[PDB]
């Protein structure tokens, strides 16, 4: 065909294979930054006076902010409305509201995130004396 | 951007040749035996991960090849 | 389509290719670094005068540098803030600080790590002279 | 358009034609050297005076000559700077320089390639007379 | 582009797309035939002049010719340069050089395979009178 | 090429570009669909006159209707030629035509399917006194 | 006209002789590793495209063979 056509064809065909490329590198790029919560320890504690409160420790896989939804252990959910973000590798601080417990069980519990991953506990419950006062509190 | 901590990167960014390269992470707090993930944004737009595991060390290295100081 | 295109598809999916191919070596690569703690021998030592020391000999599963957190023996936890890396398979020793046995007891015992991963003991004590002034200490 | 302009076309569009295809032949054969190494047997030897070495047997996965960088057991890494590269398959002997173990214990290891891909061990201690005089060694 | 052009870029990917078809064919093929022993009855037989023999049942799991290496009992290892194919599922003999043992004991081992893949015993003692006389023997 | 080839070649590589892609949604929306039976009670009952009937609770899993092709309990095989689907989750009643049994003994059994799959029992027997007159029996 | 950003030239706009030309772009906010294409509109009429990629450079030469200043 006259060059006319190959220039007509060549700038439509051109325009369509950078939207085509540029959209799988934009495609990579979001799959990439699939995420979620690991937990590498996690130990209930529970002071004399009834106060009880776990003490995990996270690591967000990934490279986001991971958003907690809710905490559920032993068949008691717990909801987070606040603070719910984990923002960096540390140890944290949940407290636990009602759940009425004795030293030596052992509860399992989950970390329910925002996009859908959980996580486990298997954690077991150890005698302490008094509630930390600190930050990196996850649900207040 | 590794394990939820972004890190800019405004002087040095740029890639010359094939080699080691070195990068002080600021503030991630982490503990021998953990696994990290992480990704090196371009500026163009393709990406590369990381999937870095820890490990002990004394004493951090003097040397060129560094990519975000 | 025209061999534009087919150029500009080739090289930014042989770019992802590539990406995706060392992510996938570097998972394993550090996967395969999995490590933790194992005890082969631990017998808790007594002196004439009170002083108790424990005498274990480890051996790292993995290829790495594990890093001892604390030392929980017969329910008396004792931190570990120096020397705390287990460089290679050997024989170490440990000061028993406070605790208070008596010949012929059996007691158990936790080592945890830092990474998460422990090791019972299920180690007796024995009668012993002096403490041993050697190197292959681990926490002090 | 005019022979002459089909003249121009066709030349251009077959040099870039056959660019891209013999480009895509190239790829294909650059990724088809894409090797790693592999174990089949490992077996830690220790002699009476405390040598110890490992004979291990490899077989290179792929078509290329892999390099080895180091040798991490039990925690003790161990560089290689000479007769690094792997030939063919076969049984190969290595020196470890300084591990201190006792008949029975069960270690595990990786070699680590210059490319990134790894190999683990976990292989178990033999007891054995004297270290061997052959060929076929690794880390000299 | 020109028709040319898919013509030759159509054959070049062709010729790829086929050769990577058939590479993950044979790959699937290969990956079919992975095999190893198995043991299902084992007796260790002596008799009154204090000749012992293994009366053992082999079946190969897989659909290949494995190869026997060595067979290790009670810590006795013992090679096996000659007859060490197993052929088919059946009741095989292997003649033990110089094991003394009593009857009533309990004894352990391990088929070596030359792949490396491995077959434990849990092999006790019986009295028995005269060495068979009859084929199916593994290691002559 | 001129524009004539390209509306040729575009008419074509549309229409395989279209049979492949619906090719693909075909082959997911049938893998989708892959179904089998598991059980999560089962109690084998016995009647004073002799008269054994299994008492089992299926649950189908996927989305389909399941069809049992024999059910195998204590190495009596019973075979199924009518009402042996199972259309929803809910309790049914096998009956066991000869089996002869006694309260307290344990058996196990599978339920084999028409695709392949199958589920086991670990079912104990229990006294009980007349047959259930009631729907959802699975092999009359 | 680059990218959308048309630039005119009422200096030095003629073409002497076969050669390499530089061009400053005004305004353009790019980034390394894009891909943007172009024109060179003429007095006649006729024209001529680019479909020109980004690279990464140090300084601005300091020469001839301007074609818009």
């Amino acid at each position: 065909m006259t060059s006319l056509e190959i220039a007509i064809i060549v700038a439509i065909v051109l325009v369509i294979a950078i939207a085509v490329g540029w959209y799988l590198y934009t495609t990579f790029a979001a799959a990439g930054q699939q995420t979620g919560l690991t937990a590498t320890k996690a130990t209930i504690y529970v002071t004399k006076d009834g106060n009880v409160y776990l003490n995990v420790t996270l690591v967000p896989q990934g490279a986001a902010q991971v958003a907690i939804s809710s905490i559920e252990v032993a068949g008691v959910s717990i909801p987070c409305t606040s603070s719910n973000l984990v923002k960096a590798p540390g140890e944290y601080v949940i407290e636990l509201s009602s759940v009425s417990v004795s030293v030596g069980q052992v509860l399992t519990g989950r970390i329910v995130l925002a996009s859908g991953a959980i996580s486990p506990f298997t954690a077991t419950v150890v005698a302490a004396d008094h509630v930390p006062s600190t930050e990196n509190k996850l649900c207040s």
